RNA sequence: GAUGAGACGCGUUUUAGAGCUAGAAAUAGCAAGUUAAAAUAAGGCUAGUCCGUUAUCAACUUGAAAAAGUGGCACCGAGUCGGUGCUU
DNA sequence: CGTGATTCCAGCGTCTCAAAGTCTACATA
DNA sequence: TATGTAGACTTATATTGGAATCACG
């Protein structure tokens, strides 16, 4: 058997899956092809891309869920609320309910009367002459208090109650003073009577503007304050300001209390918080805090409540009657100035539905905002609409009832109407009085958010634990629900769990344990050095006790100064001891152990080890919830533990946030052979004191071994669960799932060998303001005119060599000169560090310079001289924000830091390794999948070795040798980035097998940056260990080692291992071999088929019309008499072999035809296919000629013609266009797809090679031609694209080429796009017949395509 | 970062808002114009203040199904694989 | 009168939860 | 009066299929 190499490229849109062997040569086999097509045997490489749809975020389902949950919840509340009138309305009237539930039916099948209301025609005009809109009746019903109607009483308070508004002010402020400015004078009066002696002049300061300001309470109570001069912010009228605000004012240095005088309208406590501070100052204060509050509320209400009308009770419909009123007045006068002055506009304005004028703004669907811009000019074309005008500029001019800006109506308002209605119906209707609280409860509930959804599990969303087995009711669901119990379940399950011990409950922030295992951490690193001493020595067990028992346990912050002298000095009777680790202050603190002991004021008991879990479950509850009521009910358990006093400053005692560590991580696991846990350790280590990092690293401990054998595969039931628990977008773990069943179905293609390496790559997943901002500061800063003299746009900025003299101030990095804008192309970029020690394009990491054989010496960072020259101007860049510390430091490395060995390996490991982790964890579940067996050490046998590859490794493999990418040629890059990252990966690891522990998971660890690397100059790699001098890891690919000078080390033809001694790398023939594998016409393309599902159809009810297409919102709802659904999406179409009655002959005609199913009928014609094509109308259906054909279905015709079923009666195109690599890499070139990095002379021989061969511009589009007579089948699209081309052959090549790579997707895979060539529009041809399907050859092809199924569907039948 | 929940304001739609006069009618002219109720993905069985737009995957065989099983190799070339040898 | 070509058109805004960043003014040494 | 700290305000676009329309030989 041959080995062979896997080589996957991971994307959220492809996968891309290559196979290589010992000539990194792809291989070809003959594949086994079934069906009844005459083919019976093919020919596929093993390179290939697998094309699926990216995956869709869960966020739509979520918002489509909670809109059900809130539809399902509001019809319920108007049911109950049915419920409480449904005897007395029965009284009243038998058929009212019946009315408003059968009113959406037309009058023909209606079986009451179709006046909903009253019933009969002359009531109903009566009452809506009367009441023209629901507010009017609402407002009647609430002043009025006359007895009126059931039926109107009902519809006031359905409509209260099916709006109630949003629940976002907290408090309670049913008053409606809103007044900001007399509630602001009535607390002026009040603080002036309590204070004669020091009155406040409020004389001239518009409170209402202030307080109203759309700006934070705090600035806004600034600014008031800044009105008054002899009041400060913290007085007492500035803290009743700050109440009222919003804010949580002390007053207990207004009063001088001892007790804390927290004051905030928010909380719940409030009640009592006043009456206990009524307590100690009396209650002549109390009107003064009431004024407050009744302040508070005016502001609360503040815009959104506008009207100004003493009479009427209710604040809001009375808003609504003086909207309709205004509306009214000004449709009169704009009717009577429009008749006067612009007869011939009257109709569009007040008629055209299709315009944005009246009619469209009523009847139409212009909104508010469209309305304004169609009638803005108009009004200020005519006369006397300046009030108009002024209307409109103000957003109030023909407003309707309903507007966008109702979302800020807090529901005590609509409570406090309620409530009116009540107040004034009870008198009349005994019910009411009797269900008055039931009704406010009914409006004012709301399902907490910590309670959830009120399901009983049945779902895969609900968490609220019950207390009774019975219908939850808004009245009874303090007793129905076990609320506390639900809470505590929602918190931990929305908590993350320890990363370590994914099974263990994280530990509080505050935790007494967390706080323990900090500080001893931390404490097993502190030395002492004194006279007496030798040397500096571990803090011992007994010294780290007394240190904790007399410093920890005595100052919530220890500093070093009091370690040295109140531990070193009054115990050990040191005079001069030095302090390792951190100096000056301990970050680390027992601040938990500190507030319990000022709370319960028992050491004793916090002392005690027995205590330790209660303690605990108090710190929990103190963490766990916010709520002082829950709080209360928790701790109850341990309330005979503690005095009352205790108790509730126990429960004012409040904490938040989590630690990252668990319990059982601290002192719950123990090591086997000393039976010790993590905290024993950190106790007593003997005179080593290991923390924690080495604790959970050590091999000699069995903390690590049972830190592995618990976090391994913790998900690990299947695959798909695991993969779904990793953390990641969807579409990048659809990518991983796809890419695991690659890699076994490879696997199978193999003979089920297994291979010998797995290479993965995972693809990388406004700024021009950005650089403006930054260039501005930095000229400022330095004070430079060049932005004077050098006008420049944001846009511009994004180009690299503008972009780096502006950030140079117009002056030479490496020479004290001017540059020349003019002549930026003529200048140079080079690196301070050079591609021999990095290869990097970041813009720190590159210098814009007249001339590169300026930076002096070159071997080793810009010479000495450089720095000298200009240190001071690089400083003064840095200064200014122009260039970055690191890149400072670079520049000055001649002699801030001689060249460093350890430089240079953190330079190779950037290059090398990987920083994101969801690629280690694809790879362990890999070397899982593939690894399982073990050796005689019961330690597991590496087989198959798995390597973690970045982007930039193959980017630059591809840019260096001329192998270059175009993504909108064709989808054969994703399998060429896969092939050249299997290459890669196996040439680097048999080159330098020491890299194994940082591109291998587990085994294979590193030793230390000595080894690594080399002596000065050239080593031999062969004798010496020594591997690399210089700091590139990919330089022995190419025939000459580079170097900033220009100097010029050649490489041997051949590379091979300096040990082993096989060949790596024959530059004579695997470049030809590369060359000959991406110039391979036939890759693997299958688009993965994936049954689409989702949306039933668009989401729009269109209005009655006569047509068959619609889809009835409901089963009696006719769509030729009430609208309905239009565009169903067909989850998968179905090829039926059957017959039909042709009409009058009646005559069962064959017919083979494709019907779709839609995602709404999938569930009947699964349940039995034959009966529903029965009832679609086909007869004597072929049961077993039933095929099913997903999304993305292949076809294929006559002259290799592919094509793609998109749906039942659209088609998109199947065919890949391989494009010569030649042709492939002249568009690259010619059009500057990417920068033109490189050295001048390469740029000069790209662009001479670029103009030898034009020609091919010509080639190429007749290929594509040709492609098109082919495949596509456009002739009025190829005859115009044809035309544009020969109309723009004067134009330069660089943009001719741009065209042509935006020309390409004319035959691109998938569905059809218009596009632009230069100026000219092309339409996509869409393909609007699946006859020919019929007749063509169905290919159903496997993940990787390597095994098809081919079907003659005509010869079926 | 990934989720998950509780709320709102809309939008859309049919019917209700006797639209009128002069026309034989068509048509003309005129008046009014904001609101309401209902559904808001077909509905289902588990009858819930639940759930239905995320995740799944080619075909076949075995199977209800979570799933397993089902296809030679080398060589030269290369327009989306063509042929040769070997095995067979 | 099928048939190819042309055009439009698609449901959408807010808040809360729960998170840290950062000032700040009353204790605190 | 120079800090510690507890609190509290502040921050956290186009795609593509369907349907209609529209010319049209």
């Amino acid at each position: 058997d041959k080995k062979y190499s896997i080589g996957l490229a991971i994307g959220t849109n492809s996968v891309g899956w290559a196979v290589i062997t010992d000539e990194y040569k792809v291989p070809s086999k003959k594949f086994k092809v079934l069906g009844n097509t005459d083919r019976h045997s093919i020919k596929k490489n093993l390179i290939g891309a697998l094309l699926f749809d990216s995956g869709e975020t869960a966020e739509a389902t979520r918002l489509k869920r909670t809109a059900r949950r809130r539809y399902t919840r509001r019809k319920n509340r108007i049911c109950y609320l049915q419920e409480i009138f449904s005897n007395e309305m029965a009284k009243v009237d038998d058929s009212f309910f019946h009315r408003l539930e059968e009113s959406f039916l037309v009058e023909e099948d209606k079986k009451h009367e179709r006046h909903p209301i009253f019933g009969n025609i002359v009531d109903e005009v009566a009452y809506h002459e009367k009441y023209p809109t629901i507010y009017h009746l609402r407002k009647k019903l609430v002043d009025s208090t006359d007895k009126a109607d059931l039926r109107l009483i009902y519809l006031a308070l359905a409509h209260m109650i099916k709006f109630r508004g949003h629940f976002l002010i907290e408090g309670d402020l049913n008053p409606d003073n809103s007044d900001v400015d007399k509630l602001f004078i009535q607390l002026v009066q009040t603080y002036n009577q309590l204070f004669e002696e020091n009155p406040i002049n409020a004389s001239g300061v518009d409170a209402k503007a202030i307080l109203s300001a759309r700006l934070s309470k705090s600035r806004r109570l600034e600014n008031l304050i800044a009105q008054l001069p002899g009041e400060k912010k913290n007085g007492l009228f500035g803290n009743l300001i700050a109440l009222s605000l919003g804010l949580t004012p002390n007053f207990k240095s207004n009063f001088d209390l001892a007790e804390d005088a927290k004051l905030q309208l928010s909380k719940d406590t409030y009640d009592d918080d006043l009456d206990n501070l009524l307590a100690q100052i009396g209650d002549q204060y109390a009107d003064l805090f009431l004024a407050a509050k009744n302040l508070s509320d005016a502001i609360l209400l503040s815009d959104i409540l506008r009207v100004n009308t003493e009479i009427t009770k209710a604040p809001l419909s009375a808003s609504m009657i003086k909207r309709y009123d205004e509306h009214h007045q000004d449709l009169t006068l704009l009717k009577a100035l429009v008749r006067q002055q612009l007869p011939e506009k009257y109709k569009e304005i007040f008629f055209d539905q299709s315009k944005n004028g009246y009619a469209g703004y009523i009847d139409g669907g212009a909104s508010q905002e469209e309305f304004y811009k169609f009638i803005k000019p108009i009004l200020e074309k005519m006369d006397g609409t300046e009030e108009l005008l002024v209307k409109l500029n103000r957003e109030d001019l023909l407003r309707k009832q309903r507007t966008f800006d109702n979302g800020s109506i807090p529901h005590q308002i609509h409570l406090g109407e309620l409530h009116a209605i009540l107040r004034r119906q009870e008198d009349f209707y005994p019910f009411l009085k009797d269900n008055r609280e039931k009704i406010e409860k009914i409006l004012t509930f709301r399902i907490p958010y910590y309670v959830g959804p009120l399901a009983r599990g049945n779902s895969r969303f609900a968490w609220m634990t019950r207390k009774s087995e019975e219908t939850i009711t808004p009245w009874n669901f303090e007793e129905v629900v076990d609320k506390g119990a639900s809470a505590q379940s929602f918190i931990e399950r929305m908590t993350n769990f320890d990363k370590n011990l994914p099974n263990e409950k994280v530990l509080p922030k505050h935790s007494l344990l967390y706080e323990y295992f900090t500080v001893y951490n931390e404490l097993t690193k502190v030395k002492y050095v004194t006279e007496g001493m030798r040397k500096p020595a571990f803090l011992s067990g007994e010294q780290k006790k007394a240190i904790v028992d007399l410093l920890f346990k005595t100052n919530r912050k220890v500093t070093v100064k009091q370690l040295k002298e109140d531990y070193f000095k009054k115990i050990e009777c040191f005079d001069s001891v030095e302090i390792s680790g951190v100096e000056d202050r301990f970050n680390a603190s027992l601040g938990t152990y500190h507030d319990l002991l000022k709370i319960i004021k028992d050491k004793d008991f916090l002392d005690n080890e027995e205590n330790e879990d209660i303690l605990e479950d108090i710190v929990l509850t103190l963490t766990l919830f916010e709520d002082r009521e829950m709080i209360e009910e928790r701790l109850k358990t341990y309330a005979h533990l503690f005095d009352d006093k205790v108790m509730k400053q126990l429960k004012r005692r409040r904490y938040t946030g989590w630690g990252r560590l668990s319990r059982k991580l601290i002192n719950g696991i123990r090591d086997k052979q000393s039976g010790k846990t993590i905290l024993d350790f950190l106790k007593s280590d003997g005179f080593a004191n290991r923390n924690f990092m080495q604790l959970i690293h050590d091999d000699s401990l069995t903390f690590k071994e049972d830190i592995q054998k618990a976090q391994v595969s913790g998900q690990g039931d299947s695959l798909h669960e695991h993969i779904a628990n990793l953390a990641g977008s969807p579409a990048i773990k659809k990518g991983i799932l796809q890419t695991v069943k690659v890699v076994d179905e490879l696997v199978k293609v193999m003979g089920r060998h297994k291979p010998e390496n797995i290479v993965i790559e995972m693809a990388r997943e406004k700024n021009s303001r950005e650089r403006m901002k930054r260039i501005e500061e930095g000229i400022k800063e330095l004070g430079s005119q060049i932005l004077k003299e050098h006008p420049v746009e944001n846009t511009q900025l994004q180009n690299e060599k503008l972009y780096l003299y502006y950030l140079q101030n117009g002056r030479d990095m490496y020479v004290d000169q001017e540059l020349d804008i003019n002549r930026l192309s003529d200048y140079d970029v080079d690196a301070i560090v050079p591609q021999s020690f990095l290869k990097d394009d970041s813009i720190d990491n590159k210098v814009l310079t007249r001339s590169d054989k300026n930076r002096g010496k070159s071997d080793n960072v810009p010479s000495e001289e450089v720095v000298k020259k200009m240190k001071n101007y690089w400083r003064q860049l840095l200064n200014a924000k122009l260039i970055t510390q690191r890149k400072f430091d670079n520049l000055t490395k001649a002699e801030r830091g001689g060249l460093s060995e350890l430089d240079k390996a953190g330079f190779i490991k950037r290059q090398l390794v990987e920083t994101r982790q969801i690629t280690k964890h694809v790879a362990q579940i890999l070397d899982s999948r593939m690894n399982t067996k073990y050796d005689e050490n019961d330690k597991l046998i590496r087989e198959v070795k798995v390597i973690t590859l970045k982007s930039k490794l193959v980017s630059d493999f591809r840019k260096d040798f001329q192998f270059y990418k175009v993504r909108e040629i064709n989808n054969y890059h994703h399998a060429h980035d896969a092939y050249l990252n299997a290459v890669v990966g196996t040439a680097l690891i048999k080159k330098y097998p020491k890299l194994e522990s940082e591109f291998v998971y587990g085994d294979y660890k590193v030793y230390d940056v000595r080894k690594m690397i080399a002596k000065s100059e050239q080593e031999i790699g062969k004798a010496t260990a020594k591997y690399f001098f210089y700091s590139n890891i990919m330089n022995f690919f190419k025939t000459e080692i580079t170097l900033a000078n220009g100097e010029i080390r050649k490489r041997p033809l051949i590379e091979t291992n300096g040990e082993t001694g096989e060949i790596v790398w024959d530059k004579g023939r695997d470049f030809a071999t590369v060359r000959k594998v991406l110039s391979m016409p036939q890759v693997n393309i299958v688009k993965k088929t994936e049954v689409q599902t989702g949306g039933f159809s668009k989401e729009s009810i269109l209005p009655k019309r006569n047509s068959d297409k619609l889809i009835a919102r409901k089963k009696d709802w006719d769509p030729k008499k009430y609208g309905g659904f239009d565009s169903p999406t067909v989850a998968y179409s179905v090829l039926v072999v059957a017959k039909v009655e042709k009409g009058k002959s009646k005559k069962l005609k064959s017919v083979k035809e494709l019907l779709g199913i839609t995602i709404m009928e999938r569930s009947s014609f699964e349940k039995n296919p034959i009966d529903f094509l029965e009832a679609k109308g086909y007869k004597e259906v072929k049961k077993d000629l039933i095929i099913k054909l997903p999304k993305y279905s292949l076809f294929e015709l006559e002259n290799g013609r592919k094509r793609m079923l998109a749906s039942a009666g659209e088609l998109q195109k199947g065919n890949e266009l391989a494009l010569p690599s030649k042709y492939v890499n002249f568009l690259y070139l010619a059009s500057h797809y990417e920068k033109l990095k490189g050295s001048p002379e390469d740029n000069e021989q790209k662009q001479l090679f670029v103009e030898q061969h034009k020609h091919y511009l010509d080639e190429i589009i007749e290929q594509i031609s040709e492609f098109s007579k082919r495949v596509i089948l456009a002739d009025a699209n190829l005859d115009k694209v044809l035309s544009a081309y020969n109309k723009h052959r004067d134009k330069p090549i660089r943009e001719q080429a741009e065209n042509i790579i935006h020309l390409f997707t004319l035959t691109n895979l998938g569905a059809p796009a218009a596009f632009k060539y230069f100026d000219t529009t092309i339409d996509r041809k869409r393909y609007t017949s699946t006859k020919e399907v019929l007749d063509a050859t169905l290919i159903h092809q496997s993940i990787t395509g390597l095994y098809e199924t081919r079907i003659d569907l005509s010869q079926l039948g």
